[PDB]
DNA sequence: AGTTTTGTTTTTTTTTT
DNA sequence: AAACAAAACT
RNA sequence: AAAAAAAAA
DNA sequence: TTTTTTTTTTTTTTTTTTTTTATAAA
DNA sequence: AAAAAAAAAAAAAAAAAAA
DNA sequence: AAAA
């Protein structure tokens, strides 16, 4: 079966003939004899030939040369069988040569073009160094099967029908109850779109929209059953975006697909952590052509807008703008509840759906659309794309004959999650609305559910009629849906207040009984919040540091080992931050840090100090993760949420209340309380509140009365107000305290506002009046907003808090550190302005886009490299002598530059610069720093220079501690290495124009220098010319 | 007039189902 | 995380 | 070896 | 009820003690 | 020579007792 | 060397 070839896409002649055939292709064929469904299919199809044609003459091409020469050379040998001549044999020679140079080249720039990508690559977080700290990817291969006859069997064959029979039967049966699903889908109370809405759905497909989509496509994704990628489609989108219109445009108005919309490739992956002997234990992925993804994905991108109307916020899964936390927090209250309250009679229960997407009945679901409301063009291509959809099955490479596909969605299909969930909405209305299943009570608050996809827990009280009743319920809706409950899976906390109730409870229910602990989402749930720091925060403290255990002998540099620590790492760390962010000891920290750092620091003492790691300025942009401002930053997040009072964030409400149960509405711009027994038993919301407030005196704010104060806050409801004053006031003019205006603006600042001066109730503008024109009142107000106070007050999305809050926590946290460069500059005698220590600075990001380069200059800067007068102190001997044995102290400056060792190399590069016609001071601090005097600093010649230098660098360094002098030629071979990798990469960039600026003065000297017997012995010959 | 800072856009990996 | 664009301040 | 949402660099 | 005083915890600053054996390439 | 860790002080908040 |  063929596959597109990506490469084959790049190249001058292979675009330009096949854009040709694109246009030839429609321009003929487009006629009133067929349907754009069927036009379609056979355009794919002429598109396939002319690619392998292409692909074969390209192939063809390219070994010319090498079919001539051994023609001709074969030639000449056969006549040699018979007579043997002396002139043949040296021709023979002579060709033969040639066609062993020619089988080297191809050899090397294979070679070189592969370690020129993995030069930009090195050290960096891409799928290199991911790979590294990987396994090898376990290949997908059916050798053993357990069989229908409880045997073990590995006949290939009877894999094949096995797996296929199973396969088969799972999709094949379809419900046929019809009257039923209606009785059900009347029984209970569901939403509507109106007709505005559904207008919305049914409007037409437009060339825009589908630009939009195809510039969105994930890049490097396996190819559908046709073989075509999503890099053709975005190659030829010009063309194309005309002629997939037409189609749309047709499917619209006929309801009718092409016949390969409906063609899908399954593959077997295995499940983790399960047998993969059983056929039971493997999930189906499908893959599905691109042109039938860019429909579906149309499809859901237009009904996700509306979806917040049809699903409830107990749904956090595959929703926009939700988090998976919420139902973290949400069930962690509900269980302090239970701990707390003296009669116990409550139980907390986790669902898992069996095979959700695969079991789903396709006409529930389609009767389900239509009691919503979707009706018309959009429910009719739905109809049209489950109608007969099939699938192959790829079993150890080779392709099964193809089954329906009469149950299910795809799992693979961008629209399956959402329709999913609208199935899945039906039954959790249902739950709600019915009052004989008793939810537990939280203050104003009932909790019955939370779900996340196909995954539910249930909150319960009085079990013993509570569950009975649900089981019925969910009974009732798979003789419906198809919905099945996963046995294997399902857990459940039980409270009662004597051994014999629990006993007879176990009795009646289905499910098991969890002492301890239940994982949920990701963290474990405890049955007494107690003990919820030992089992989550313990447990990763332990995985980490067998984790950085196992990497101890990578190889890779500190660079490299930093980056290992933010990839891997840091995801899973804020994660626990965000879903339980309780109050933890600061030996948490402790031990983390010194874990981290024993680990990138290979078990040996630091060489640069975390302290300098810490600012992005400082070291080349190389930093080190600060884990304690990180969850400071989680922590006082939640302020954002108690500003916003949204009414979807039920999470928040359900923490115990005795006193003040609104309190957090209150506390964020807003006025102090003198009562201080509130939050007495808070989780979370009190070590946020202390958070913040310590941030706030720490930067001097008076966080109480501000530019963002509130009308409907607790400073104007001290004065006796009525809300239809309050209400009216929002409703009319705006949010904040500010919007009114204060002092001499009072209501004076626009016309609308002085229009509603008069429409207030008399007694309470004259209160008004006195606050707002207030002295302090004009001051607190009047003043600019800070950065820390515009981040929790003016955005609108949650989107990316963790990462504004703590970019400010290091500004407000920076520290004092020693600079390394002072310490170079008291080496030498010289004073270096602020202006030097910047250019030093940008120096040690910009000299490479290599992390290689880069680290090679950020070594010599700060100061990296041993020396014997610092052994000699460390050893507490006399003998600070230079190792290489000049009999001089070895000083760092000795070491890099005034060693008579050392000496005739860099005059060598000096000779090198005069005949760049350069010319440069010889001053140590423009190569070792990359600091220029000023008549220098507007020069053009900087990029060369700084290739120069880091390879003579690189020559010293490989050489420290040995006592004979580095060579010119090692020079040139590192000098002629980074001209190679630097070489391959700017011509697949196509920077190549400032490649030849940089590079092409400078190889002409080196080739002028070197010997015909160097140049052969070491490969150094021009890419450019 | 030049340099520095802020914000958006393109590219990586990890978390859940 | 990088690079480019845009606006303000030295 | 595919999909959806979220997070960070 | 309000104000004052004492106790505990956390953060910042300064001093004192200890280190690794060469490096880049891999 | 340089980095890290430990030690000591200072500052604020919380709780109790008296004005 | 640490990708397709
Ligand atoms: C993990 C994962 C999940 N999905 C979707 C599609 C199904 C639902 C539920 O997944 P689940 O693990 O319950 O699997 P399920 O089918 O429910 O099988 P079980 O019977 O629950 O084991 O999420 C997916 O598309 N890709 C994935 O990699
Ligand atoms: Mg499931
Ligand atoms: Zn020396």
């Amino acid at each position: 079966t063929w596959k597109l070839n990506n490469l084959l896409l790049n190249d001058y002649w292979v675009h330009n003939e096949m854009k040709a055939e694109i246009k030839m292709f429609f321009e003929t064929n487009e006629n009133k004899d067929t349907t754009y469904q069927n036009l379609w299919d056979a355009f794919k199809a002429v598109c396939r030939g002319k690619f392998i044609a292409l692909n074969a003459y390209k192939r063809k091409q390219e070994r010319s040369k090498i079919d001539t020469l051994t023609s001709q050379l074969k030639e000449l040998e056969k006549q040699e069988q018979t007579h043997s001549k002396a002139s043949r044999r040296q021709e023979i020679t002579k060709i033969r040569a040639e066609l062993k140079e020619i089988e080297t080249q191809k050899t090397l720039q294979k070679i070189n073009e592969s370690r020129s990508w993995f030069f930009e690559r090195i050290n960096k977080i891409d799928r290199p160094l991911a790979r590294l700290i990987k396994k090898k990817r376990e290949k997908n291969q059916i050798d053993t099967i357990k069989n229908d006859k409880g045997d073990i069997t590995t006949d290939p064959t009877e894999i094949q029908t096995t797996i296929r029979e199973y396969y088969k039967h799972l999709y094949a049966n379809k419900l046929e109850n019809l009257e039923e699903m209606d009785t059900f889908l009347d029984t209970y109370t569901l939403p509507r779109l109106n007709q505005e809405e559904v207008e919305s759905l049914n409007r037409p497909i437009t060339g825009s929209e589908i630009v939009a989509i195809i510039n969105s496509l994930p890049t490097k994704k396996s190819p559908g059953p046709d073989g075509f990628t999503a890099e053709f489609y975005q190659r030829y989108k010009e063309e194309l975006v005309p002629f997939l219109l037409k189609l749309f445009q047709s499917i619209e108005k006929e309801g009718i697909l092409p016949n390969s919309f409906y063609e899908a490739s399954i593959i077997l992956i295995p499940k983790p952590g399960r047998d993969t002997t059983k056929k039971e234990n493997f999930r189906p992925i499908s893959l599905m052509n691109i042109d039938a993804k860019i429909l579906n994905k149309i499809l859901a991108n237009r009904i996700q807008q509306h979806i917040k109307k049809l699903i409830h916020h107990d749904q956090v899964g595959f929703i926009p703008g939700m988090q998976g936390w919420f139902n973290i927090r949400k069930s962690i209250n509900v269980i302090q509840h239970i701990n707390r309250a003296k009669d116990k009679n409550h139980m907390i229960i986790s669902i898992d759906a069996e095979k959700a997407f695969d079991k789903i009945q396709q006409p529930f679901m389609l009767k389900t659309l239509n009691k919503l409301g979707i009706d018309g063009t959009y429910f009719k291509i739905i109809r049209a794309i489950y109608d007969k959809p099939t699938a192959n099955i790829i079993l150890n490479g080779q392709k099964l004959e193809a089954f329906p596909l009469k149950t299910g969605t795809r799992q693979g299909c961008p629209l399956s999650p959402l329709l999913f969930n609208i199935v899945l909405e039906v039954l959790a209305r249902a739950i709600r609305q019915e009052k004989e299943i008793k939810g537990i009570q939280l203050g104003k608050e009932e909790v019955k559910l939370s779900l996340f996809a196909d995954d539910m827990i249930v909150y319960l009280e009085n079990p013993i009629v509570s569950a009975q009743n649900l089981l019925k319920l969910i009974s009732n809706f798979s003789k419906v849906s198809g919905y099945k409950i996963n046995v294997q899976k399902s857990q459940a906390f039980l409270y009662t207040n004597n051994r014999q109730t629990e006993s007879q409870i176990m009795g009646e229910l289905p499910f098991t009984i969890a002492s301890k602990r239940i994982k949920y989402l990701g963290i474990q749930l405890t049955r007494d919040v107690k003990d919820l720091f030992k089992e989550n925060y313990k447990p990763l403290l332990k995985e980490i540091k067998e984790e950085t255990n196992k990497w101890k002998n990578i190889p890779c540099s500190w660079v490299g080992r930093i980056n290992i620590v933010k990839m891997a790492i840091l995801p899973k760390v804020i994660y626990r931050f965000n879903a339980i962010p309780i109050k933890l000891p600061m030996t948490f920290f402790t031990e983390l840090e010194k874990t981290t750092l024993k680990f990138i620091w290979n078990q040996k003492r630091a060489r640069i100090a975390k302290s300098i790691l810490s600012q992005k300025n400082k070291a080349g942009g190389i930093t080190l993760p600060d884990f304690k401002l990180y969850y400071k930053a989680t922590v006082t997040k939640t302020a954002w949420y108690w500003y916003q009072n949204r009414d979807i964030d039920q999470w928040n409400r359900t923490e115990p209340s005795e006193i003040m149960p609104h309190i957090y509405n209150y506390l964020i711009f807003d006025k102090p309380e003198k009562n201080k027994q509130w939050g007495k038993d808070s989780l979370f919301n009190k070590w946020c509140w202390e958070n913040w407030l310590a941030i706030c005196r720490k930067l001097k704010l008076d966080p109480f009365l501000t530019p963002y104060t509130k009308i409907n806050s607790r400073w104007i409801k001290d004065l006796n107000v009525k809300p239809k004053t309050i209400k009216t006031l929002e409703e009319n003019l705006g949010i904040t305290i500010q919007d009114i205006g204060v002092g001499k603006d009072f209501m004076s600042k626009t016309p609308k506002a002085m229009a509603t001066k008069d429409k207030i109730d008399k007694w309470d503008l004259i209160k008004l009046k006195s606050f707002c024109t207030a002295k302090e009142t004009t001051i607190r107000v009047n003043r600019q907003p800070t950065t820390w106070e515009k981040i929790f007050a003016t955005y609108s999305s949650d989107k990316g808090l963790i990462s504004r809050i703590y970019n400010e926590l290091k500004q407000i946290y920076k520290k004092k550190t020693n600079n390394p460069i002072k310490k170079w500059a008291k080496d030498m005698n010289r004073h270096f302005s602020k202006e030097d220590i910047y250019a030093a600075k940008k120096h040690m990001k910009k000299c490479s886009s290599s992390l290689a380069i880069r680290e090679m200059q950020i070594k010599t800067t700060m100061r990296y490299h041993l020396t014997p007068v610092r052994m000699a102190i460390i050893k507490k001997s006399g003998n600070n002598r230079c190792w290489r044995g000049c009999g001089e102290i070895g000083t760092l400056l000795h070491c890099w530059w005034d060693c008579k060792l050392v000496q005739p190399l860099w005059k060598s590069v000096w000779r090198f610069l005069r005949d760049l016609e350069l010319e440069i001071p010889f001053d140590p601090a423009i190569p070792l720093l990359g600091i220029y005097p000023n008549e220098y600093k507007s020069c053009c010649y900087k990029d060369t220079c700084t290739r120069m230098f880091i390879a003579a660098l690189f020559t010293i360094a490989k050489t420290w501690n040995q006592p004979k002098c580095p060579t010119m030629i090692d020079w040139i071979k590192k000098m002629w290495h980074i001209y190679t990798m630097e070489y391959y990469a700017a011509i697949k960039n196509d920077e190549f124009i400032s490649f030849v600026g940089t590079w092409m003065k400078l190889e002409t000297i080196i080739l002028s220098k070197l010997s015909q017997e160097q140049k052969t012995k070491h490969r150094i010959f021009s890419l450019i010319g």
